[PDB]
């Protein structure tokens, strides 16, 4: 697939170039308006590695390098995950081959919005020491191969890179991914057996994160919820995840009826209210937090 | 200097890309019409490593890779010589920092001529197993930084990368480099004390090489002659050179009045007769070989 080739090639180039750039003492205003573009033309050469004619553009390379650091991600590890082997498609989005990252096609509009929030996003991240349920935006690029132009973004996978998820929801509190929905969560009677301390830590993150979203007039986000079943996985020792990698995982409590491990975080935030030119951002967050607070009562 | 930066950067990229390309069982006709171009644009990014906006084009990358191999040169070694440290200028041409290679600015006309002869050049090289006094053309590029476009070519240094040359001539047999000339060779009474076997091997190379030149209607070439003085170098053990690296070196004979080592080869061949739109190529070679055969009598 020529678009994955260019992505793998562009990321590889992106990180290697960056390896020559000094880690700054701080980001500057201009860092949030910067880009690197590269255009390759091979005439009668290299027909076999990948396409002869392509472009690759990286937005705000210093910023996303900074964010990778703040999210506990090493540039060389990142490069490896995206280049050692091709991303795996999903009937859409890809997964890095080691399942650490999601690669997702987005619109120019989405790209523009990511730009409009990137300063506030950064600041929010600093302020919370990288501990948040918001998407972790790791890099953002434009590809051209042939007359096909596309925008992609890379986020941390909400789910474990190792523990399998036998059941998944996407919750809004009121096209779309292969998940179960609000109504299904309700009808199924789905419970999440985590302790009071873990509910408290989780919700107090959610409340701040969501408030940030409302302030930005963003909407239509949801809480992605994945359940690993441990006794099923019998058919790091069993039930274990590295928290430093599987950053959204929370163990069930001692009295959970089933040995579960849960992966919950916010996804798909880049819809601005005005872009819908219904529900305002305030009403959306209010419904959203009420539903989440509810299903975790 | 932004033009050396782009060159170092372009070569580095050139060889690394090539490291992914399979060594072919043979060159194809299209290999001699091929190129790779790359254009970089950095807005508000990477201001410190090198220029923000540049282009780099490599001509016939498969061909010059082949020639590097046939001349006993490993691609990674080549890359290192040109990138580990900046080329050193000459008041003009540069030297690779380890003195193995010459980098030389040339005209588009020269570039066009290199192209016109590149097939015959290749064939000639094969036929003689790489043993020749002709320039060893190792790579050829176009650089653009700012609105400054330039063409460069890389050849093997005629002189030792290690033994110093205290005296240099550029001989034609009838602007210009820092060398002594025909008349000076004559007035000085300059002798070259090599044995009959070495004269014979050298001249029989020269005769074939020069004949090749005449066949191509090339002109205005010369024999670059450099003398290392061994007793002076007292003010690999003394007098030694690796022939595999210092490919043009010939030891003086047992009865030379002074312990010398000599570096002789042909340079500066890319002038085609027609380009001068005097002396024809035949007369030029005839004068040239007669003078060389003469100074080695
Ligand atoms: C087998 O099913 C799954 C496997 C894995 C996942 N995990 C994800 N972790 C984080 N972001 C994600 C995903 C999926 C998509 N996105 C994502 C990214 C970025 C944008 C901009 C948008 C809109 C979505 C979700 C599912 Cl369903
Ligand atoms: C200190 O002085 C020197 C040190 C070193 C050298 N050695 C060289 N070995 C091979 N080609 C060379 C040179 C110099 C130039 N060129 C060269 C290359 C390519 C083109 C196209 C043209 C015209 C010349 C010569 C001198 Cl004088």
């Amino acid at each position: 697939d020529p678009l994955l080739s260019v992505l793998m090639w562009g990321v590889n180039h992106s990180i290697n170039e960056l390896s020559h750039v000094q880690i700054p003492v701080m980001l500057m205003p201009d860092d949030f308006k910067a880009y690197s573009k590269i255009k390759v033309d091979n005439h009668l050469f290299n027909k076999e590695n990948m396409p002869s004619h392509f472009k690759f553009k990286e937005y705000c390379p210093m910023v996303f390098r900074n964010l990778r650091e703040r999210f506990g991600i090493d540039d060389q590890d990142f490069q490896n995950s995206l280049t050692r082997s091709a991303p795996l498609p999903n009937d859409r989005f890809h997964t890095s081959y080691d399942k650490r990252y999601i690669i997702k096609t987005i619109t120019s509009e989405d790209v523009a919005e990511m730009h409009n929030i990137l300063k506030k996003y950064h600041q929010y991240i600093v302020e919370c020491h990288g501990i948040t349920l918001l998407p972790q935006f790791l890099g953002m690029y434009r590809l051209n191969v042939d007359g096909v132009e596309i925008y992609v973004i890379v986020t941390r996978n909400v789910f474990s890179h190792r523990l399998s998820v036998y059941r998944k929801y996407d919750l809004k509190g009121s096209k779309e991914l292969p998940t179960l929905k609000d109504n299904d969560f309700i009808n199924e009677g789905q419970k999440i057996y985590i302790d009071d301390n873990n509910k408290k830590v989780f919700l107090e993150k959610l409340k701040k994160d969501v408030e940030f979203l409302a302030q930005l007039k963003l909407m239509d986000y949801s809480l992605l919820v994945g359940i690993h079943d441990v006794e099923r996985a019998e058919q790091l020792a069993p039930g274990e995840f590295d928290p430093n990698i599987d950053v959204y995982g929370i163990k069930c409590h001692e009295n959970s009826p089933r040995k579960e491990v849960y992966f919950m975080a916010i996804i798909d935030i880049l819809t601005h209210y005005d872009a819908k030119k219904t529900v305002n951002p305030e009403q959306y967050s209010k419904r959203f937090l009420d539903f989440i607070g509810h299903i975790l009562t």
